[PDB]
């Protein structure tokens, strides 16, 4: 928000306004990075981004401690080298390259289509990067008519997404990614669980309206009473949440799940790509921004 608005106070005492991305700006497949860039906490053009810029933006504007993004930073820079063909040092070339498929970006996302979802032909690909309202509605509808949800519900959401993706993706494309996705499940609990409930830290419940605002608008739900978690969330919360999602008992099983879907997940680890592997072409679509309605500077 505008700095004088005080909308962030006393959790964020140095806010900047929302500015929609323009056609030439670079955006990510990540709703968090996109919100940060839209506010200029990382470059509004989405280019030439250092580790410390990312660390400070998450810590000071989202209540997310450095530990939470340590592996994500490693993997962002691995993917940058893979996509560009050279070491990117400490200047991430852009955010768009993070949508390189079967890498950090993965299938069965909550709010994005898959790279070969619904394609009639094998060499074809689609936008696996921008927010997709229909896809996100498939996640939301698992928890329809509710204001909050728990770990077991999140497990059902990710199972629904895996099912749909396995059914809709071009045969042979679909690749399950439980470890990365369920770190992101933990990220959702870390950011938009309801800290106004007495047992939040131990039994977090996602507030659905906060989640929906964040993802649809790529800005922060201050108007709904959200603020950055204080103290900032740490990696233990995130991986504990990830564990708890996958350990929750499944009471509704979709058909078409890949082998081993129900059960614990491997720890997320650093990515690596063979030097002789050429990257998949990135989708070139302009960055998404909310238009129904468009957002003002304080939204
Ligand atoms: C340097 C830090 C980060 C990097 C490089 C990064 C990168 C990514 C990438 C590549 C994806 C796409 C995965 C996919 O859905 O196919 C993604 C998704 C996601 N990220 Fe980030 N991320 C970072 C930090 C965070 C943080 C701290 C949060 C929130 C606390 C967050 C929340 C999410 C969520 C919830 C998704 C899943 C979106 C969906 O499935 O529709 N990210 N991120
Ligand atoms: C974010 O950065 C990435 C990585 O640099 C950009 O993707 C790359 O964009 C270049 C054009 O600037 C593409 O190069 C072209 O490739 C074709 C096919 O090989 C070649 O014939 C052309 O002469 C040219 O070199 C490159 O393919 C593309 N990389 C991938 C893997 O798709 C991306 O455009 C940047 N996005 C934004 C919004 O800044
Ligand atoms: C991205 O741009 C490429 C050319 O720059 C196209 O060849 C791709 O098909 C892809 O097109 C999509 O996004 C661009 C934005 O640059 C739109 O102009 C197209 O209409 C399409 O949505
Ligand atoms: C915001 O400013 C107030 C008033 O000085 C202060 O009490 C509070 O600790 C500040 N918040 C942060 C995150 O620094
Ligand atoms: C997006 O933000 C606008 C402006 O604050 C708000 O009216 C709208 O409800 C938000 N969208 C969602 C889905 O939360
Ligand atoms: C989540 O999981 C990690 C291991 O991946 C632990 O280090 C953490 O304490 C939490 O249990
Ligand atoms: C790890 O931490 C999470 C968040 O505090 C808990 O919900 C979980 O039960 C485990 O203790
Ligand atoms: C979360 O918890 C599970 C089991 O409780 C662990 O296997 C995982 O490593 C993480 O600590
Ligand atoms: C785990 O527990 C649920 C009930 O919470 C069962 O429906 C499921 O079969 C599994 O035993
Ligand atoms: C069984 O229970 C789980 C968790 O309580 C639900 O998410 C599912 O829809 C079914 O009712
Ligand atoms: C749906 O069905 C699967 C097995 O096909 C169970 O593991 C799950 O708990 C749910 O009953
Ligand atoms: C229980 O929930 C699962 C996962 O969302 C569905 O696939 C199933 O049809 C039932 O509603
Ligand atoms: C989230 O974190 C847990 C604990 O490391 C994993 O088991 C899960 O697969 C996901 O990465
Ligand atoms: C990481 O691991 C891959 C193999 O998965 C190697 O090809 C790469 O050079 C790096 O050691
Ligand atoms: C990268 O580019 C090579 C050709 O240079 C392809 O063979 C490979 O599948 C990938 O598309
Ligand atoms: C986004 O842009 C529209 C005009 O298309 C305005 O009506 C709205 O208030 C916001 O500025
Ligand atoms: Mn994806």
């Amino acid at each position: 928000q505008e700095p004088g608005s005080g909308i962030g106070y006393p959790y964020d005492n140095n806010t900047l306004p929302y500015v929609a991305p323009g056609p030439t700006d670079s955006r990510a497949p990540c709703p968090a990075l996109n919100a940060l860039a839209n506010h200029g906490y990382i470059p509004h053009d989405g280019r030439a981004i250092s580790r410390e810029t990312l660390q400070n933006a998450f810590l000071n504007h989202m209540g997310i401690a450095n530990s939470v993004i340590e592996l994500a930073l490693t993997n962002a820079f691995v993917v940058c080298e893979y996509v560009t063909g050279s070491d990117c040092g400490d200047s991430l070339v852009n955010l768009t390259l993070l949508a390189e498929p079967h890498a950090f970006e993965h299938d069965h996302s909550f709010s994005r289509k898959d790279y070969k979802q619904g394609v009639a032909n094998s060499n074809d690909f689609i936008d696996n990067r921008n927010f997709d309202a229909e896809t996100f509605q498939t996640s939301l509808d698992v928890v329809a008519g509710k204001t909050h949800f728990d770990y077991a519900d999140m497990n059902e959401i990710r199972l629904q997404r895996e099912s749909l993706s396995n059914e809709l993706d071009f045969p042979g494309w679909f690749t399950e990614s439980k470890p990365i996705q369920n770190v992101e499940s933990g990220f959702i609990f870390a950011l938009v669980s309801d800290f106004n409930l007495p047992d939040n830290d131990e039994n977090p419940l996602v507030r659905i309206d906060w989640w929906k605002y964040w993802f649809t608008n790529e800005s922060f739900p201050y108007h709904l009473g959200w603020h950055p978690p204080s103290p900032a969330r740490e990696i233990e919360f995130v991986t504990s949440a990830s564990s708890a999602v996958l350990a929750a008992s499944v009471t509704s099983t979709p058909s078409s799940l890949p082998s081993g879907a129900i059960g614990p997940g491997a720890e997320a680890v650093p990515l690596s790509f063979a030097s002789t592997m050429t990257p998949f072409l990135l989708a070139t679509n302009a960055p998404y921004y909310a238009q129904d309605p468009t957002l003002g500077p304080n939204d």
